[PDB]
């Protein structure tokens, strides 16, 4: 499903490749051969996976700002990727009440600034706009969202995405309408609950419990009954590339939106979870605290992919826990984690 | 109904007061004894009803652009306005396939950026968030659209509308929470309309003005699909619409705080033909017609809603709409008194 | 439009012939020169509109169970019509209640042996099964239901539409299908009619019967759902809707093998009360009403395909149409001769 | 979750006892404790699972037709049972194209006959209606039905299910409303594709398969490439126990309809599955034809059960061949099928 060969040698553009998932699958294609460029601010944390792994010798990098429409614009026509990846969003919940503005700006003007972008630029056979699994209307149902289902969003961030995905579609039917040419495939992105090692953001359950664990300090459980459909940040990942690969060679046929999400048997409780990771971590430990601990969770129907790109995810909880816990030690341990990261990719590679 | 005492003395903020509706909509409120501050870009073309009526002196307009936040902001703050009508945008189809970027920031920062300048400026007791018939995902089917149909739009223009639509749910959502009603005062409707005609509209590529502006210049109008089908009613329909939720909302925010239709009866949901031929024959002395992007076939907006829940109705049939258009434009033409004859208007509506 | 042309001749077979809606077809599609042959249970009740016009004179009624397939079968095979009206139905609700069985039993396998019976028999042309504006799930909302959504029903009566909707549809793929048509040679066409009100219905707990009742007897009529909401219409507006159906499937049996819904205009779509309180003052001396098991509160029908689809359109008003009850129910009453009358609001239909 | 104790003891009628689910069913029930009274016609087959486990000993049985509504109301009421499965039907899409009224009349019919009975009667507080994962209208997709979506069916049988859902839905509107006392919970269970020893249909996938492996004869496989959502026997029936218990104590929270499948990830090909076979049979062989094979399918989202009721299937597609295998030969060979037939339930327990 991952050609290798296919990347090698391609022309592959990344906005938000600073970030963490933007890092990780600017590895992952460069370990693969292809000739990336990152678009996107510096690296929104500290530390960074990006800068642990030194991706900027990897990788060429420029640091912009994605509502520069004529830099953006500038900067890919310079390079004539063959392929883009567009990741750049402002993508704290929290942060898109604060400031609303900035979240829309980023998430919707970027994404609009991108599409015109690949359009009056020409020359790309792939776009992959990477949106979020809270870009739909949320029915606060037990079932997964199917692709075909209304966008919407209930807080300005998931709103946003709701937005984007609006846009991609408008720039779809307008500019690359499938039903004919112009040679560029679309296709939009829907995943969530993404955790794996270099993941430094603040306030996020895998992060937390890992700091916590690392200063010894024991960690206080908000909510422990609460289920998502956490997921290894390389099989989402995975989907990407593939689907790339697809609007590469297929092109039309795949230009859609598409779901990317672990298997339902999958889902633990958080208390399960800091359980398993307590075992896991070894040293480790954690509390309940006095709030509200409540007994449906948003989730995503992936039956489109399995069944058009048979695509399937790979790790199972446990294992993505232990191989989240293990690239952490490795890291605080000062191992090279270039090379754990790579490791980590050729991996799940098999 | 409209009343006329609810809005005698209220100050209220308009954007895009310079355009078509705006300036039927100012005018209007401005007549009612409202204390009207626009906020827009200069008229949008030449001539404009608002240059023509002279509205720049009968209420405090400021020229500005709904992308400059900051801007934004102070003009209402300085207002402090108690009701709110965002209407500002790139309204055009065919032009936002060509300039998708302005078409989205002005749409869709621009209500972001007038959502959040209430959420600042604070004691704004109404909202009534102007979208657009076409906000709705177009299944090109038989049946009239429901407040609860998913949003979309296939060209730059009714997608920003669709977005325009997300950002104001969402902003009731985490802003202005029925729930919090009592915490934050704010009454936020989205409206969408039908497609307006009246005497007055300068606008590019619209039917009706094509059509008046072939029949003036002895020529004959262009149509392009004379099958196509939308919502068409008289410019003061949907804004009877907008003003009767302004005066719900001012007191019960919490429960109209939602989307509306405001559209015309089902049968006045006609073909393009139908109403160039009427149009043809409303006019007389030669007139003509001929036949020549992506633009949508059917369009049909269901308004049982406002029809159960507001108790709101259209007042006047397709044909009237058409003769009375007819009648403004010849008027305006032998260079008769268009604030007379506009002010006219409003009243024969409201008498209707 | 009816084409009294086309009907010249032609063999008819229709089920439910007895009843209210039946005795008006039937007297309508004889009067247009067709042949006409009946199967149902001896007139629902009395009196009758088939009794009081003598239609038994004017055709060949036969007395049977739908459920008696054999029969049913015998019927059809010894007169092979060209056209078929399927209308015979327990169609009341409160009754279903306490009759579910037969209710079902009725509907549902009275269908089935129907379409059963109309396969083995061939030389159907077309095939117009009546089904009823209950079929469709109600989500008790402002909106007319279109003939894409979903069956359903409450009730055992509602229910048991809705299944004679599924029935007829899974006849029409797996035995009727449109792709093997010119192997069947058969149309089959789904009709979901409104609320039909008319001159001549006896039939118990039914709104407008219940009202003449009271009057006749100079009694208070006994209201139990003022606000509930029908798609009232005159029992000739559906008749016409399914007689142009039957043309249609004649010569473009694919084409129109589908279903349609048959209703009023959406401004038809009254309460309760308010046809009472029109009907008191239509009525007039002394005339009054008093107020008082599941029903549905909000009914109404979304007739965009049949206007555009088959171009039908309804002809009288609410108002009209109530005044049209009044006129027949009195001339009753002073022993005028019914047939004549009868005869006359179809001649003024087809005028209309 | 199924609740040994709970059974025991318990009067418990089922209609449609002598065909292939209803005689499992029955056993299992009878298994654990309950008091079982069957109404149906003859076996509806030979061999037949029924009269191969003897079960009129452990059970009593009335042969009679669901149309009788009077003899079938008769035989209920003097019963008394305080739960009730109903699944006598004209179960073949085949059939159903000959026997239209026939497949509804029973279908249809015998359900409305069925829940007017156990009104009528009074003292029934649970009530499992069987309906078919084929009740839903057939959007041909890629997506597995959710309970709420609407009804209908392209065949006969199909068709006859759906009907069957929506006077399930009536009666249960108009008799047992959740909302208000008659003690009634009404459920109605969909499912499909189920597979297990027992099984003499005649024209059937893997019935075929072991006639074929048993008389030595190679299989015509007309096509390979099709996919369905395979399950044991047992798992449904599982879902139903449950779905009884919870009515039962619970009550009115459970009165609707439930989805009972497999999980995606075990869906197998025809091919696939007849190749297992073989390998699983030994002695075996097969051919393929010289139609069509063709390269989306009906399946249903579990997401309601898995969630409300915490059921899950228990074996995998393997699995279950080798089981389904196994049964066969143990009959074949002169085996007590009821002991094994017993393990089977065992086993399944655990
Ligand atoms: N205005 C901006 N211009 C350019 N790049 C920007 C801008 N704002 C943010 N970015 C970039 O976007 C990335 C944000 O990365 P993270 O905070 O690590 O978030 P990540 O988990 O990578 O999220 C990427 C985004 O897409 C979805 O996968 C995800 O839910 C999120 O919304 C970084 O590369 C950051 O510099
Ligand atoms: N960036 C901008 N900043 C401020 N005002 C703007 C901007 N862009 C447009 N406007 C103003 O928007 C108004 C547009 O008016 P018209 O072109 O006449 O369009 P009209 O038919 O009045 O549309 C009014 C409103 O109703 C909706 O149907 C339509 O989308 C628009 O939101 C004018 O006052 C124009 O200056
Ligand atoms: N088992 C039966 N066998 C034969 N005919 C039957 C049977 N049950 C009822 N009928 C016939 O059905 C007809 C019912 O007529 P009405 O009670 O007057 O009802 P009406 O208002 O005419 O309804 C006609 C049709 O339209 C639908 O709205 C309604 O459900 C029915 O299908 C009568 O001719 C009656 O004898
Ligand atoms: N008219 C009838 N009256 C009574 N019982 C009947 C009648 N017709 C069929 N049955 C009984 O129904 C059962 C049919 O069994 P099978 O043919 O083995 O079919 P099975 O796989 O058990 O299907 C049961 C039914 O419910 C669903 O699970 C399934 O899809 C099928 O429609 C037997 O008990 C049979 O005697
Ligand atoms: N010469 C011409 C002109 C127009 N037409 C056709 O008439 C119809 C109406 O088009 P317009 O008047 O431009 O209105 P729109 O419906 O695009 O949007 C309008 O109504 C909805 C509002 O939201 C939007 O802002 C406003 O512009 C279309 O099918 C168009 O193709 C034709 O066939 N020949
Ligand atoms: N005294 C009375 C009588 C009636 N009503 C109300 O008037 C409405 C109309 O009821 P009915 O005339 O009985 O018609 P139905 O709509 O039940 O079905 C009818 O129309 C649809 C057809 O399918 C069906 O066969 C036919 O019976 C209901 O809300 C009823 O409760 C009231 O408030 N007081």
């Amino acid at each position: 499903s991952i050609d290798k060969n296919f990347w090698q040698g391609k022309r592959v553009f990344v906005t938000g490749h600073t970030g963490f998932k933007g890092s990780w699958l600017s590895l992952w294609l460069t370990e693969m051969g292809a000739i990336v460029k990152g678009y996107a601010l510096d690296a929104p944390t500290v530390p960074s996976l990006f800068e642990i792994v030194r991706l900027n010798d990897l990788m060429e990098s420029h640091i912009g700002d994605i509502r520069d429409f004529e830099k953006l614009r500038s900067s890919i026509a310079e390079f004539k990727p063959e392929i883009v990846f567009h990741m750049a969003a402002q993508p704290l919940v929290r942060l898109s009440y604060e400031q609303p503005i900035k979240t829309y700006s980023t998430n919707v003007m970027g994404t609009v600034h991108l599409l015109e972008t690949v359009k009056q630029v020409g020359n790309i056979k792939a776009v992959v706009n990477i949106t979020s699994d809270k870009c739909y209307d949320n029915r606060e149902w037990v079932w997964g969202y199917r692709e075909n289902e209304p966008m919407g969003g209930y807080d300005p961030y998931s709103n946003s995405k709701g937005c984007a995905e609006l846009v991609a579609s408008a720039f779809r039917n307008s500019f690359f309408n499938p039903a004919n040419q112009h040679g560029v495939g679309l296709a939009s992105v829907r995943a969530g609950n993404v955790i794996g090692g270099g993941d430094w953001a603040k306030d996020r359950l895998i992060p937390d419990i890992l700091r916590s664990f690392e200063n010894n300090q024991q960690v206080i459980i908000r909510n422990p009954y609460s289920i998502r459909p956490w997921q290894h940040v390389l099989e989402p990942l995975s989907g990407y590339i593939v689907v790339a690969q697809r609007l590469y060679t297929e092109g039309a046929k795949f230009s859609e939106g598409w779901n990317f999400g672990p298997r339902d048997e999958d889902a633990k409780t958080v208390e399960f979870i800091v359980d398993k990771m307590v075992t896991l971590w070894g040293d480790a430990s954690w509390l309940l605290d006095g709030e509200n601990h409540p007994h449906h969770y948003l989730k995503l129907d992936c039956s489109k992919a399995n069944m058009q790109l048979g695509w399937h995810p790979r790790w199972g909880l446990t294992e993505t826990l232990s191989r989240i816990v293990k690239w952490h030690k490795a890291w605080i341990r000062g191992e090279d984690m270039l090379i754990c990261s790579k490791r980590e990719i050729s991996d799940y590679m098999s």
